[PDB]
């Protein structure tokens, strides 16, 4: 008995990994922010972004999300205001582990806007 050849591969499989954690940050009503981060994963994993319990969407220029080949993950907040201020959440999750990490973002009014 015990006809079964079992195959196996011979690639690399590795878990990711935050190098860095995204420190938090006050702006005023209109400016901008970055948020970034350092993972290493093989093969690189999926990147999820939460605030205030509110899944964040990229289709806007007020929103942007890359990542590097060094694994350095940045999000760009533009135009931000009270409103869009809250607490961030991203996860990124591989096959082989997944990891998730909390940040911290403030807004303030500023003293004069564009007026008619």
């Amino acid at each position: 008995m015990g006809h079964h050849h079992h195959h196996h591969s011979h690639e690399h499989k590795r878990a990711p990994m935050f190098i860095y954690k995204p420190q938090s940050k006050k702006v005023l009503e209109g400016d901008s922010v970055k948020l970034e981060c350092q993972i290493s994963a093989i093969p690189p994993p999926k990147l999820f972004w939460k605030r205030n319990n509110e899944m964040v969407q990229f289709n806007t220029d007020r929103i942007s999300l890359y990542q590097d080949n060094t694994g350095r993950v940045t999000l760009l907040i533009k135009d931000v205001n009270k409103k869009d201020a809250g607490w961030y959440t991203v996860s990124a999750v591989n096959e082989a582990g997944v990891t998730t990490c909390n940040t911290r973002l403030d807004v303030t009014a500023r003293p004069n806007q564009t007026l008619p």
